[PDB]
């Protein structure tokens, strides 16, 4: 409230809102377990990855780290599907590579504010499914 | 075969699998992207996380980490509940902090193994739960 | 004004306010003594607090920094005392973590922009007894 | 478009303009030579530089990157022509030294949007002798 | 006391001084919020300094840091005043920069010592303009 | 002149001749304030540039780096026209790869003598169009 | 022998027998002439690599180095032609990308066992050509 | 040719040697094989050498080190046999360190400009034993 | 036991053995005060010793850390006295390096297995003389 | 003697102490391989501490550290025994941490002169016990 | 002599000259006893220089490095004074930067060239007063 | 004088005695001159040594490192002569290492106090002759 800039009570509530996930000393035990699973799990999947993918990699990483250095999810009933569609419906109608690069950085944001893993990993994997249309492996291909 | 330890290749032909699966240029382009999307979702959610889980993480790679320096799960039919249930059973007979870290660094292997990421993810969480019985909370509490 | 966004020079001149208080030789040398002064005291006090008060600092920083990252004070007559009374309301009535977290960086940025020491330390000494309410250590505590 | 942010769209659309310059094997290798020919001229030009210019430098450097940090171009037929007069004007009345430093930073950003080598070092060229007034080298050579 | 050194007794409770101004868990995280708040604040000033004043404060750095590598104000009651006084009547009759330079860091050291961070920022306050006479102004701008 | 090795005043006049355009405050700042935008545009652009063309400099960078560590244009009055036109017709009849680099590093070493920056740049994009014959593109891309 | 694992002294046994090579001071040197030779040799040959090579050299260490980090060739009378002969026929049977992995690094084992160099070379020669079929050189293509 | 350096396009010529040989992807595969196994090899031999080789090895970088900082063999039908005899020749006249270190650099540089692999290591075989004299070994243990 | 590889689990039971020796807070801060002070005066002693020991330490870590990384004693009733009359038997017979460096990796192995200092010190005092005979000496004297 | 100060050359002779202990080959091998021996085992006993074991280290560097950075025991018949005893009555009457962490400096310099290791660590394994009161576990656990 | 380079020969030759001056045990030990501390000595000054000097010292580095990394004074009976001499009849005649910067290196090499250090001294402190004429000077305090 | 311990102000006019020595910008100015001069010979003739000596130069780092860290010469008129020959004095009679090496530290701080760089490094030249007496080499060739 105020003196201070509401946007900002919001974005610290919100940057704090695994702590409601993590009540119990038991809850803490269970995150640093699947932290350090899926952490090992993604480090080892990296390392077998050879440099065709890696640099398809790199692309993401070139464009979509540029934005975001120069500029409903955590709720309990998530609905991805809905949001899967209206994706692929912006993408039959628009072909540039801007938009499928900002639906990667888009659902990858969902992703960090969903507290449900399994939902998380869904999520993903649908959407990488719809963003990868054959305008947007064209354009990977093409530029790398 | 021979001259060749039989061993090696098929350690080499385990390190090799990933590419089975990257069959298409959309299989290496929706790989990049799911792996870009993962990792930024666990760098954001370390990032979140305080001291306490932060040191919980810690322990977990103290003693697995120092093991595995000094020393089924990649098919279609894939059956973690069996596992679950003999992890289980393992437990509550042994009160050991040892096969609760073994347990880990065992499931975490199958995880590296696994090329479905929705099931690797569903292993971890079941998993993490039956890792994390009362015993090993209060280790893990005790000694940090 | 335009061809320029007018927030752009207002936040350069904001920027460039320490030099109106750097007009003299004398004043450069004045602020060159105090800045070694305050640096080494801070230096020193860091090297003098104990893993426990390190670890409060830690927790501080890693949501004060994500905050940050992902997202009337240079004034004469400044009053530290009215606002200092209305983030004791806030907090009265709000109790959760974020608000408090919120209500550092707020203040940390009043810090940043005010251009008189002794009148800053005291903002820091007022604003961080306001802070740490029961609500606020226990958080602290809980979550270190 | 939606359920994605409008600003997001447009900023990736802006962040992989370039690649409408890229459309051929040719353009792709005339690129790379350039930026060698440039990224190596630029790095010589900063090692014949004497103390006294990189200290100047470095001022630029301290206040626009403080600024950056804490917060038509692309076009076929652009005019600096104007933005210079639009300028020349602003500076005319306005002899703060931030709306100098703003206007470094607004041209920098036209020449990171600007597409045209020849007409972005125009541009720097004469932007910096507008930028350069009595006032800006009075308070470059004061607080240097 | 006796097979150890008495110096060293004393340099040790000398050095846990803080520990009893942290008797609480409140002490310790208003401790943590104002080391936070005060170490943005000076890490902040720093980056809005031109290189003139840099440069002094490299001057200071060069000196004091020499003399400190090569070789009552924790107290509730301490007078910074006569202090002072005293150090006033030193700078009149020795024109030298050497005890110019020695205030710095003898004045440092009390700061160090000084468990109150209101009383240390004036004695700073105070103390800087003491320190800074023509003669040290002098001494500064010739050899910078 | 004769103790000296007459090579080397030389070197050493024309490794100062930008001080010749140093002569005022002026012309310092405005040196400084076109190095910043030109390196800020020049650090950009590579941001922004895909993998595909990142190794075509890498390329670049392999062959001409290694040279220059194995072993007119500073004029008022600089032909780039007729150096062009004698580049072209050396590359008609010479097609080797060597021969290309050979240009690329003899044209680089003209834009570090060249103390006009328009005219250097100018320089650049003309004969980069010369230096990428069908001939170069080929190389390139067979070898990347 | 024993309390002492016979592996353990068999491997420490290996490990040392350079030191049968280095019986006097002048093999001592000619050792290090050798090495100094063949090093600087190695050193600019892999500098005058381009990218496409080197991206092939970064697929074998992926791959070779991942399972080795997971996981009579010191005779006078050293018989590379039948290990050769072996792999070969290995291969026309076996169409696997991991055997032919396996085969480099087995291959590269006998070479560190090996200590005669111009014999070592000769394997190095003749087992890459046997190992680089077209099967080979397809997968590091298609994966690169 | 002319305006260029004669001198310059022999050396990037020179440079781009290797490019000859690595004319179908399976030459460049080839190559890459070659190369690991090398590098691994010579890696592994210097893990295995005492501190007196690489005492030795130490020497000789710093003297062939210091001169390449301060300041036929890549054809077919290439013959070390006249070049070793004349070493020798000039070895047994001339009892400097100086000459037998230039040796060093001289067939290192000629290892270098060798595309035959088995051709490389049997110079490099036989010149270290023709640098090596009692004159050389007794330099070398000398000022060790 | 089933379905974990039986020697992960007794690895980790191994791993965390010290555990049992850290029942109470007590013996937490003993064990830490031990460790502080053991790893001081295992600094300061290196500190102390010229470069002769150092290459001989050298030598150590060069064989045991190369096999190490290419590849009864936690009781209450440890018997070092017969273990080291084995290694002295061995040691009359086998006259070569290996086995007195396997001796060294094996005790070292046993220090580490080892839960009591006094008793891990009196074994390596001991074992240190065992292992150095003349020919050991001689052994390394000859290669550093 | 007198040009030199005699606090010098004492200070030198004792920190060549350890060369008397060196005076045949043997002696310096032993010593190269109790060290390793040593150094090892510590590391690896690091490698198995808990996060809570950790930060009590980390507690005693800090003080400890601070005051050394800020500020008869080699002799054949060092009584540990009267020293020890005196500590004791020391802490009975003193119940500061100061006083403690002063014992631990003060030990560990007792262990830094003493060239007798099994003599070294019954000293730090008795006086851990006589340091560790409750008094010293009670600031310990606090603070941590 | 030939097949080899002859400035090949003389410039290692010129590079292993000092070990003339290291004929001895004493020769080698008194060379290390007077580099300790002439570089002790060295390290030393540069720390009690104030930024002015520095600044200066880096406009040398600048200038001078740069040459050197784009491109009868060992003898007995050295002549310093006729060179200064030359060198100061140079330098009435040019009054340009680049021969006095060129005056520095030619020094420089001189004093790298001779094996006496009280003579090489004194040509850097007799030619540093010639090379520091009003014109030098001038152009050093113009451009730091 | 009094507030401030008399040895400090001593020690910070010590620090800041070079400044009467800078009077001029031609005193600066040359003293840059002959700075660069020094360090790059300095520099330079540590790249020219051998093995031997530089471990030579470790032994004396390793010993006179270690005291300093764990613990009338800037006159017009000094007498390193009389010096000199009380040291040669105490040398005949004490036959111990460490008053070799207390000399060696103690005239590196005469040098350090020293102005006159003449003088410096004919008193290191004449110290390094009585220092090394054949007490000292064999020591160093002892230990090496």
């Amino acid at each position: 409230v105020y003196p201070l800039p509401e946007n900002m009570v919001y974005r610290f509530d919100k940057s704090t809102n695994i702590l409601d996930y993590l009540s119990t000393e038991r809850d803490h035990v269970m995150m640093a377990v699947r932290y350090y699973m899926s952490k090992q799990r993604l480090d080892d999947l990296y390392r077998q990855l050879p440099t065709k993918t890696r640099s398809y990699i790199d692309i993401i990483n070139i464009y979509c780290d540029k934005v975001s250095n120069d500029y409903m999810a955590s709720t309990k009933s998530f609905t991805v599907y809905d949001i899967n569609n209206e994706v692929n419906t912006i993408m039959l109608d628009n072909k540039g590579l801007g938009v499928r690069l900002a639906t990667i950085s888009f659902i990858t944001e969902l992703g960090r504010r969903c507290m449900n893993p399994v939902k998380t990993i869904k999520m993903f994997t649908l959407l990488s499914h719809t963003i990868c249309d054959d305008c947007f492996v064209d354009y990977i291909t093409d530029i790398s």
